[PDB]
């Protein structure tokens, strides 16, 4: 069976218990923690690309009020479709399965300023999603995988000082 497992799930859960936050900037900011997954059950002989996108979690935005995240208003129109292609793509099943797949270079932004960045709306919640795309396939068969442990709110600045401290502790 195809199995995609989240790496460092206990680390993600430490951030999720606080409500995770990722900084967005004009020029784009890398994530901490980094999304990394282990993969088994691909065809080692076949070629695949790995894609990452971010799914909006809510029909509303969020606000940090008195140390609590609470619903913060109606949402902005959805961010444009942004897909990140894992730079090892395309590659053999054997390549993807031999070591965890790390999305360490993806950049989150709040301005369409190019550079293969992901545009996100500030104070909106997102959930990372990985797609495995088989190459040379007439059926164009693509598997998707959500990681609920990795949900976060996009912010221009950290709201929760416990998140600021965690980011420094573990990074
Ligand atoms: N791509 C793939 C390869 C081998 C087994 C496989 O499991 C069948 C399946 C699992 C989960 C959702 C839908 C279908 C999927």
């Amino acid at each position: 069976e195809l199995r995609v497992g989240l790496e460092e799930s206990e680390l993600w859960l430490r951030f999720k218990e606080l409500t995770n936050e990722m900084i967005v900037t004009k020029n784009g900011r890398r994530m901490f923690p980094v999304l990394k997954v282990n993969v088994s059950g691909l065809d080692p002989n076949a070629m695949y690309s790995f894609l990452l996108d971010f799914v909006a979690a809510d029909n509303h935005r969020w606000k940090y009020v008195n140390g609590e995240w609470v619903p913060g208003g109606k949402p902005e129109p959805q961010a444009p479709s942004c897909v990140y292609i894992h730079p090892d793509s395309p590659n053999f099943g054997a390549h993807w399965m031999k070591a965890p797949v790390s999305f360490s270079k993806v950049k989150l932004t709040n301005k369409l300023n190019g550079g293969g960045q992901i545009m996100l709306n500030s104070l909106h919640k997102y959930e990372p999603r990985i797609h495995i795309v088989r190459v040379g396939d007439p059926q164009r068969m693509i598997t998707s995988h959500c990681f609920p442990e990795t949900q976060f709110i996009a912010v221009t600045a950290y709201q929760n000082e416990e998140i600021t401290a965690l980011k420094i502790k573990y990074n």
